[PDB]
């Protein structure tokens, strides 16, 4: 189909956006590859989104680990022979007082977040740029990565630190290797994990509802798209006006 | 669908203003461009027209609330709706702060943020009436949230459409569920201004290395316009291959 | 070197105005305010003046070019020198976006946005002239690099305010060694869910923002040049995840 | 409440902005404590600052070591009985291209800068919270922290997630406990140490020279004073508008 011959790799796509992103690239006809810590999540994921056989690749692993993401590519590599688009999107998260968070909890989160993600960007960057392929990359933010996140300083270090490095790798390997990083930062999306009644904060949207992972898999899907070929370093917000000020 | 809409883009007889209206009449909306000389609009239509009568031309001065409540009578009684809204009119050109005459600085000041500030409230009142759930799209520069030196008088209004931009989609949005949001183009071919030892050198200030194009314009603004993208609401949409970005530490 | 200097801040006959101009004439600075009411300077005059002569009143309108050029030839009359310009002179109010009317838009944005632009240019090349580095500040708001709702007018001028300020900063900083900035006050003091909002928990103060406007003229601050500096205690931050 | 009486810790305070900003507070009285990880450097700062005996406290000590946190806070409350501010200096900073950084070199960069910024400020909170002390924290950031920052990936990265932090703790801390939460971006300073013609830099720079330690010094000092106690929340930037655009 439109995305035929393409191989997308999102991380943790056994669930909420990932899984939703995933189904979208897969009714495209790209190849997928889906990354998760449980073995039945990703099964019925695959299960969920495959169009046709072996169009999708499940694959347990760490992003905090460095081995798991060589093997995750060797694998990639010998089942499709190629890799066009990562799509950093696995993620930990829940609301705690900075000043009762455990230093593991916050290691935990800096380390999924932050480090797993320039971990998977710059081994698949360094294929690409062995292969001479002109990837593209989508790291998924939220709208406190540049603003304040209080009950999640740590989602929000770690997010500002994936933004920066968005921006960053779009400057070095935009210039010297033609790959376009970029970033998408929703609001709140039905259908999605977490830790006085929701309409406080469906309130809170200008546009008076949730956003949908449909919505957000079709700007991945812009974003990756030959028309948007241009587009390299910027953060674009799904959050129907959300994170604007409300009232003077 | 797309094919009974009704599309406004000011300034749409030359560079991204005609690419645009290229775009949106090439998937078969109804395109009304404006514009200030009678030539250019005929010549644009020509170009871009799919089918007799898709294309509206309309001859005014987006800084004149009596033109634009003119064609929004005439739109009506045309085509009964209009849907979009594209507030891409402009001027530019090159001349330090100290320089700039007063009429000077006027003009760009009325031209893109006051004329901004006038279609949109006259379009959004024909839409709260109607009960239309319509859409904007604000072409701003990269340069509306930093300095631009050289172009203060544009850096300065299109500073004031990006705030006008961001005010309009919690107001409105929130009240009529009107989404309002911001295009920031970079360097486009096919659209220069007034204003090569800059010139190829501007090339390598692009990360990517090349000038955008209108039709890749076009494309994001189709996009945001699109069902797809009915939750985009309040942000600017940068397309400048990474160039207003620090390009060394 | 206070006691040399001269300082304009226009709308400074009353609130924050007054407060940045009451600061600078305690530290022996001449200051000449700008209003637009007579009894109103006359009142802040008295009310500031720590010596006779300190104070310069000028009834003007800042959207007027022309009274612009006739305080400048009045000021470097008396005192012979400009050093420091505050483009405060505001005027706001809450109303609807569709409901504004084309007058009420137009006279925020010529007040902030080109009164603002209007003394600026005329300050700078008073400045360029007589090889003066001089130092703006321009007061902006929170709402200049967000959404506004209410305030649409004064988002959009003081949004102008902002880009000019950080344009000024570079052309200017470079080509004449003037310095521009500006200050984002939070709610200043002269029903309390707003009081809420901020995580500090209180209004600022007039004296307060007099102080951060004294401290960027102060030698110390002689390398802070095109940055906006907040004074809000944390309001205008999410409050909430 | 007078700087007379007041005690301040500065994380790599032995050298470059950190020595700066130490010689400006105890030149106005306070008492002030300097970490590095140096014996010598900090002797030499300490002689170099000190104004009466017993004025600086040299301390010894890993920022990414949360015993050599925890033991610090016992030294000092015990020799001085209180602490005043903290401002958040110590950084490592190097370019690399960063498809050649090593994960040990992006590892050392975001737990020094990023953790080690969370450990002191966490410890230090939580002392302030048990005294009912109104602290004040400063953290130095820079410039490329909300931008790109090719060629210093890891220090972007680090650095965005401080000011998000600085952000978060500015609401949270500031609404639950009176602590005030502020950074501060120089653009380049003479006299500092981080691993083609200089003139390039300063050209860049449109008020045309470097800053200095003292300039800076005097930024710490006036966010420190009282009547800055109502600026929370927010980046200082002095650079002399080097990182705005410099043409059109």
């Amino acid at each position: 189909n439109a995305m035929k011959e393409k191989v997308v790799i999102i991380t943790g796509g056994s669930s909420g956006m990932g899984k939703g992103m995933a189904t979208r690239f897969a009714k495209e006809g790209a190849r997928v590859v889906i990354t998760g810590r449980t073995k039945e999540k990703l099964e019925e994921a695959k299960l969920e989104i495959e169009q046709f056989p072996g169009q999708i690749l499940t694959v347990q692993m760490d992003v905090r680990n460095t081995d798991d993401i060589q093997k995750m590519i060797e694998q990639i590599d010998e089942k499709f022979g190629r890799i066009d688009i990562l799509i950093n999107n696995a993620a930990g998260n829940f609301i705690c007082p900075a000043e009762d968070l455990s230093v593991n909890g916050w290691n935990s989160v800096i380390n999924i977040v932050l480090n797993g993600t320039f971990y998977c960007s710059q081994a698949i960057g360094k294929y690409w740029i062995e292969k001479g392929i002109k990837g593209n990359i989508i790291n998924m933010v939220a709208t406190y990565a540049w603003d304040a996140g209080p009950g999640v300083i740590h989602s929000a270090a770690a997010k500002a630190g994936v933004l920066a490095m968005t921006k960053t790798l779009a400057v070095e390997w935009g210039r010297k290797y033609g790959i376009r990083v970029n970033a998408i930062a929703p609001g709140p999306i039905e259908r999605t994990g977490g830790a006085e009644m929701a309409k406080r904060t469906i309130q809170s949207v200008p546009l008076g509802r949730l956003g949908t992972p449909e919505e957000i898999a079709g700007l991945a899907y812009y974003l990756c798209s030959d028309e948007a070929a241009y587009i390299n370093g910027t953060c674009m917000t799904m959050d129907g006006g959300q994170h604007l000020h409300q009232y003077p």
